[PDB]
């Protein structure tokens, strides 16, 4: 269904009561993000969430609320250079949902080693837009409109 190109895939955007979100850093990089993605076959984009969550977080629905979530896809490209053409299903980039999380357990439930081969390595409580001046510009505008959807949701915490 919709053979797009675009490969289903999810975000989470983690935030707290004082207006600021968590950003992680990519394991062996200098790049940061937040965590996403690929949906998989017969999930939904809530199970891809939670799934991810708990392997690139560390986090379960013990340790969070789900304040809101997309409805409809956000789109991005890759670079060029980056498409694999001769792997299947190929992509020229992804279509995403997003989720919003407060995180209500504490920061030490944080854990991004939950395999041995962790996603990420690193992670801060930033401003707001920091993850807008901040991620990979083919991911902009994306996350512009993911941090204004969840803006009023993420200010009515304070
Ligand atoms: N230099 C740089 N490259 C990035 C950055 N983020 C993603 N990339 C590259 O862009 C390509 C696409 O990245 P993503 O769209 O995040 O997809 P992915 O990480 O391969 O797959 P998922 O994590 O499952 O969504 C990957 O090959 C990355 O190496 C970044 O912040 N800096």
């Amino acid at each position: 269904i919709d053979d797009d190109g675009y490969r289903p895939n999810v975000g989470i955007v983690i935030c707290n009561r004082q207006g600021q979100v968590m950003w992680a850093r990519r394991f062996g990089q200098h790049s940061w993000q937040f965590p996403q993605g690929g949906i998989n076959p017969g999930e939904s984009a809530e199970q891809a969430m939670y799934r991810e969550l708990f392997e690139e977080v560390g986090l379960s629905r013990k340790d969070v609320r789900i304040l809101a979530s997309t409805r409809n896809w956000l789109r991005y490209k890759l670079p060029k250079r980056l498409v694999r053409w001769d792997t299947k299903p190929v992509c020229i980039g992804q279509k995403q949902k997003w989720f919003l999380l407060q995180l209500v357990s504490g920061d030490a439930e944080i854990n991004m080693q939950t395999s041995s081969t962790p996603e990420f390595d690193g992670w801060r409580w930033v401003s707001y837009w920091y993850p807008v001046r901040q991620v990979v510009s083919f991911k902009r505008d994306v996350y512009r409109r993911v941090m204004a959807a969840f803006a009023s949701v993420v200010m009515s915490l304070q």
